[PDB]
């Protein structure tokens, strides 16, 4: 048994990881879903605050990446993506955790660039009457308090089920002691009611909300809201063939609205472009669904399906004048349109059981994208000349994926061709303020970037000793990138890029009760158009642990190393961040126990950054003027905390 802190995952079977987000984590989360992919090699975080990170995979950024919900999607409504899809997730309160690097599947949507990542929650088994409760309280050293429960009923024929959270934390500080503006808090709340007609059958309706506000060092906002809420409806049947196995079914909804002002946690810089008190809500709707057939038969196993999704913006804004000091409220004008987005698509995965140890995997996908905008007008006001136009595209992606085990070792090897298009997110066409060179604006002229990549690695499964490793290389067509003029102007162009890199990662047990692991995290890209380095690529990190058990407890020891980055683009990069200054390197150390006090109750502490160190990390933010940040001076990184966390479960 023996419990211990969560210091990294590793790859378990090829380009996959699976982690059970309820586990305590060692440099412990912002209870966002950025902070619980920290843990996972080859994931970096821009930090805009003390949370509501923007989680960066390998390099790559935003819808590069499948944030996967129970299996829909939820998009936040910022223009400058304060809001990521992560922003919405509490993971405590998801089941499983799981992410597929590169472009290796076609199941979960279209334009899975760079990963998939899909938080999950399994439907309940009961039998007999019954019942189950978990929850986790954490205290930490900021002000920082979290409650999460996690409780269900149900007989053999139907369950009930209830969870929930709810976290905060102050302003915390850094490593030369000055608080960065960071406060925060959210919780959520979601049911879901589940009726299993018999084991062959499942059909489960789901509902929830959360909320939140944070202060945002690194811009001139913050947000007073971020209302989420969902609805999902989801039928799963088993065994209606010999040759059909299971259909799965599923619809999903998904609002988002947010508020964001520069008076209601924070006053307005009067030397600033925003002296005025201003607040912008914004909304994103999203509506979806998917429908699968997966049938096995002989040496094979396939799984066809289609799927389809639209989504749809909206925003409004407050009102600050002249002579008097009245201000209206966001809430008082009309909702304003600006871009609907449809798509739908067909897929299928055909893999091979070759002989004992051989697997052969393809897989297809054919989508269809299109985008209406709606912006009558432009921020006062300009006409748009696109306005109520259409575009759409036709995308085809798939891949193959040979995997092969070995004669006399627990090693698998396996090499993939991946080729994936992607239609541009709200982001890519609307919130750019200039287009590409002889363009009316970002949303007429940008291309879909298509990435071919090849991907290979290994796995070694052996008894005091497992590793892996997993590199890639591909090229990347009409990537694209926001670059930076100075108000301040950004222009979204596509450009061509080569990218490669990899990850590996070592767990060596030396006696029964000494463990250890290490992890090396790569990544380097190159603008191939202008002959520059792709910007904003994460350096060169790496992780050792040291972790001791005995009995019911454990001892942790965590050293983070990393590498300076000099591969700059200075003024380009997305839609939130740019390049600036190369990085310093730098070494963060922790600590950590847990003890297992019971069956049903464990406990966990740790301390992060013990020696106190001043960094900030490359991919982090420039901070405020206003908030008394220099010129392009990045947000710090926190200081020593303590923190310590029960887990009970009945
Ligand atoms: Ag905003
Ligand atoms: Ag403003």
């Amino acid at each position: 048994l023996a419990p211990s802190v969560v210091t990294g995952v590793a790859q378990s079977s090829p380009l996959t990881i699976v982690t059970n987000p309820k586990e305590p984590r060692q440099p412990v989360p912002a209870s966002d879903g950025a902070d619980y992919l920290k843990t996972i090699p080859g994931f970096a975080v821009i930090r805009n605050g003390g949370s509501n990170g923007d989680p960066v995979l390998r390099g790559m950024f935003g819808s590069r990446l499948n944030i996967l919900t129970n299996g829909g999607m939820m998009l936040g409504a910022c223009p400058n993506r304060m809001d990521a899809p992560t922003s919405y997730i509490s993971p405590e309160t998801y089941d499983k955790l799981t992410v597929i690097k590169g472009p290796q599947t076609v199941l979960w949507g279209p334009g899975a660039s760079a990963g998939t990542i899909l938080f999950e929650r399994e439907p309940e088994r009961f039998g007999e009457l019954g019942s189950r409760v978990n929850a986790s309280l954490l205290a930490g050293s900021n002000g920082r308090f979290d409650k999460v429960l996690d409780a269900a009923a149900g007989n053999r024929l139907g369950y009930l089920r209830f969870t929930g959270n709810h976290a905060q934390s102050d302003d915390y500080e850094d490593g030369a002691g000055n608080t960065v503006p960071s406060r925060w808090k959210k919780w959520n709340g979601d049911v879901a009611v589940g009726w299993t007609p018999d084991e062959d059958t499942l059909i489960e309706l789901t509902a929830g909300k959360g909320d939140g506000e944070a202060r945002y060092a690194g811009r001139g906002m913050d947000g007073s809201q971020f209302k989420r809420e969902s609805l999902g409806l989801r039928f799963v049947k088993s065994n209606v063939s010999d040759v059909l196995e299971k259909v799965e079914a599923q619809v999903y909804y998904n609002y988002a609205d947010a508020i964001m002002d520069n008076f209601r946690l924070r006053t307005p810089d009067p030397s600033s472009m925003m002296p005025m008190p201003m607040a912008s809500q914004v909304d994103r709707r999203t509506l979806g669904g998917r429908l699968a057939a997966t049938w096995r038969w002989d040496d094979f196993k396939l799984v066809t399906g289609v799927d389809a999704m639209r989504n749809e913006h909206r925003a409004r804004g407050s009102k600050y004048d002249m002579m008097t000091d009245y201000y209206t409220d966001a809430d008082q004008f009309p909702w304003s349109k600006d871009a609907v987005f449809h798509n739908y698509g067909a897929f299928g995965e055909l893999t091979w059981f070759a002989a004992e140890r051989d697997r052969l995997i393809g897989g297809l996908r054919l989508d269809r994208a299109s985008v209406k905008d709606y912006r009558q007008t432009l921020k006062h006001a300009m006409a748009n000349p696109t306005a109520n136009d259409t575009r759409a595209d036709t995308l085809p992606s798939g891949f193959v994926r040979y995997e092969h085990d070995l004669a006399d070792s627990p090693t698998t090897l396996y090499a993939g061709l991946g080729h994936a298009e992607r239609f541009p997110d709200y982001w890519e066409l609307f919130s750019p303020k200039r287009g590409p060179n002889g363009s009316v604006n970002a949303f007429d002229k940008i291309k879909p970037e298509k990435t071919t990549q090849l991907d290979f690695g290994l796995q070694y499964n052996g008894d005091k000793l497992q590793a892996w490793a997993s590199g890639y290389v591909g090229v990347v067509q009409d990537f694209i990138l926001f670059s930076y003029r100075e108000g301040s102007s950004t222009q979204a162009t596509n450009v061509d890029a080569r990218i490669m890199g990899g990850e590996l990662g070592a767990s060596y047990q030396l006696t029964g009760n000494w463990k250890t692991d290490a992890s090396l995290a790569y990544a380097w890209g190159k603008n191939s158009s202008d002959d520059r380095a792709l910007p904003q690529i994460p350096p060169l990190e790496a992780r050792f642990g040291l972790t001791y058990e005995e009995g019911d407890w454990s001892a942790g020891s965590l050293w983070r190393v990393v590498a300076p980055q000099n591969r700059i683009a200075r003024d380009q990069g997305n839609v939130v961040g740019k390049d600036f200054d190369k990085s310093a390197g730098f070494g963060v150390f922790s600590l950590n126990g847990a003890y297992r006090v019971t069956r049903n109750v464990k406990l966990s502490a740790g301390v992060d950054n013990l020696f106190d160190k001043d960094y900030t990390e490359h991919l982090n933010k420039a901070g405020d003027a206003g908030f008394g940040f220099s010129a392009n001076e990045t947000v710090p990184e926190p200081g020593r905390t303590f923190w310590t966390k029960v887990d009970f479960s009945f």
